[PDB]
């Protein structure tokens, strides 16, 4: 299986060219074909998988790069994954004309470009969220990346506070590698009859 098998069209396949990535990753072949499809999906692996990319090609793809405006919010735990996720969705998109992240852990220069995605912790995007610096009324698909890890680290009211703002018209993908009780809670909460990948 190739990352064209699975409906990635030519910007992405150059940006993966780039990158030197060769062949998808399982969580990658499994993932990518149901967010193309617009599904919600519960995705089961950890850092090293390729869960990134597995979440990050197709929203990319399904967003409108002619709205100047946030469509694909990305929740990390920390820093550090922020910051690296951005990076990887700047590179993914490298081939996209128009289209910009933002991570948010400066800021309001950053918000008022108009950037299609923006990944952040919990706590400093909740702070954008209530101070109207970032407009989620766009918002087509909603990424939690390391749920279990938000939960442990003490951040799970702030991400259901951002989740319950969201418009309801969206995609949603949630990557935990465990699996505690509050996180199945919310992806009953709040995700549409989900894929479950685990391999
Ligand atoms: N399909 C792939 N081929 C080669 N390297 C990859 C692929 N997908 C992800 N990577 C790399 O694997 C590492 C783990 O990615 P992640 O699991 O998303 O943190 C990162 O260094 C990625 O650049």
């Amino acid at each position: 299986t190739t990352f064209a098998d699975l409906g990635l069209k030519a910007p992405i396949l150059e940006a993966l060219n780039d990158l030197g990535y060769e062949k998808p990753s399982p969580i990658q072949a499994e993932c990518i074909p149901h967010l193309l499809n617009g599904r919600d999906v519960l995705g089961m692996a950890q850092t090293g998988s390729g869960k990134t990319a597995a979440f990050s090609l197709p929203l990319l793809q399904n967003l409108d790069p002619e709205l100047k405006a946030p469509q694909i919010l990305v929740l990390a735990p920390t820093r550090e994954l922020a910051v690296q996720v951005a990076e990887a969705m700047t590179d993914f998109s490298k081939h996209m004309r128009g289209v910009n992240v933002v991570a948010l852990y400066v800021q309001l220069r950053a918000l008022r470009q108009g950037p299609q995605i923006v990944v952040g912790t919990p706590g400093r995007l909740l702070d954008h969220l209530k101070r109207g610096t970032l407009d989620l009324s766009k918002l087509s698909g909603l990424v939690l990346d390391e749920a279990d890890e938000m939960l442990r680290m003490g951040f799970i009211e702030d991400v259901e506070t951002i989740m319950a703002q969201i418009p309801e018209g969206h995609q949603t993908a949630l990557f935990s590698a465990t699996m505690p009780e509050a996180i199945r809670r919310i992806t009953r909460r709040f995700m549409k009859e989900p894929q479950e990948v685990r391999i």
